[PDB]
This record gives C-alpha cells, structure tokens and sequence, in this order.
C-alpha cells in the first residue's frame, strides 16, 4: 500500500566502530547502495550520508546517520521532515540481539528493546514508532551485563558471514519492501535459512 521512501541504516561513525555488530544496519544500506549504484553523500544538513534513487516514479532515499547511535533520530527526523516523509514510508535496518547471525526479519512498529538508535528515532519522530524495521540477527552474549561490549565488538568470521547471508536474503526481498508489500516480504524472507 505505502511505498518506502526512506531506508535508514543504523551504526556508529568512525574507524573504532566500523565493522562492529551495532553497525549491521549501516552495512545493509551500504550493500544496498552499492548494488543499486547509489552514491552516499556526506550532507551536514541531515547529519549523515544520504543517497537517492528512483523506483516506480518516486524518489527513494538511503540514510546512514553519522551521529552517534543514540542520536540517530536527529538525522532521520531532519531528512524525513525536510521531504515530508511519513513514518509508514520509512524502513530502519538495525542489529537485533534476539535473533542469531544468519536470520533477518521484518517488523512494523513495536518498542526499541534497549536499542538506543531505535529509541532516539521513536522519540524524534514525535513519538511515532510506526516505522518498519529490518531486524538483522547478531546473537546475544548471554547476560545483560555483556550486551554493551558485545554490540560494540567485532564478531568472529563465522558470525560476520552469517550476517552477510541475512543481508543477502533481505536484499532478495527488496522489490516487496520498496513496494510496501510487507506481507509478501515477510513470507519470502522468514522462510530462508543460512
Ligand atoms: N538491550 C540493549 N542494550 C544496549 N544496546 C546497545 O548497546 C550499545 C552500547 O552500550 C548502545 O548504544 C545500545 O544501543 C542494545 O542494542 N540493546
């Protein structure tokens, strides 16, 4: 029903955070941009890297915020506000503790689950949580005390590859996602196995 006009990939900026688990969303958008031949331009006005492509006669934008994760909403609100994009036309890709590496799922709305990127977006969008999420499994360390070090760590080879695989799976349902056919996207996606 509602075409996606903005795809956001969450991550922390800088060499220290590059390739860490918490940057799974940004990796997805990087991959997507490369596959679609889209340049990601550093644009201070949107506090991030912004790309654009055309699909079915509409501009679709790609955003990787270059705020810290906990201020990602500032970036999403700037770009969405400027182009008058409603939450229902936004997809946010992010790392998900509650699914293992190799699993990707889609979800509309819900809470943030302790993810400070998602939390700031919900807050900045005038407390609207009804955007869509691409949830990219990164596994869970096994206790709450270990979570912060875990998401800011670099995963071993095996887990990284599994993430790459889930990103591949998600890119396979891009047509459905872009069209806003979440029902069909979920059917195709939630039946894949790494
Ligand atoms: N439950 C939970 N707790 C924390 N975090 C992230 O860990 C990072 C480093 O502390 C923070 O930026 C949270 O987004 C998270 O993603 N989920």
């Amino acid at each position: 029903m509602t075409a996606v006009q903005l795809i956001v990939g969450l991550g922390n900026p800088g060499p220290e955070y590059d390739q860490t688990r918490h940057n799974a969303g940004a990796l997805f958008v990087e991959r997507l941009a490369h596959a679609q031949g889209v340049s990601l331009v550093a644009d201070r006005k949107y506090f991030g890297l912004v790309g654009k492509f055309s699909h079915q006669g509409k501009d679709v934008r790609l955003l990787i915020p270059t705020t810290y994760m906990n201020r990602s909403g500032q970036s999403v609100a700037a770009l969405a506000g400027f182009f008058r994009i409603a939450p229902d036309a936004i997809l946010v890709a992010h790392d998900e503790l509650d699914m293992p590496p190799g699993v990707a799922k889609l979800k509309t709305g819900g809470g943030h689950g302790g993810h400070n990127g998602l939390r700031d977006i919900i807050a900045q969008l005038g407390n609207q949580n009804s955007f869509h999420r691409l949830r990219l499994g990164i596994g869970h360390p096994g206790h709450s005390s270990l979570v912060s070090g875990y998401v800011l760590g670099r995963a071993p080879r095996s887990e990284q590859e599994l993430l790459d695989t889930s990103i591949d799976f998600a890119l396979g349902v891009l047509p459905e996602m872009l069209a806003g056919d979440w029902t069909r996207a979920m059917q195709k996606l939630h039946s894949q196995k790494a």
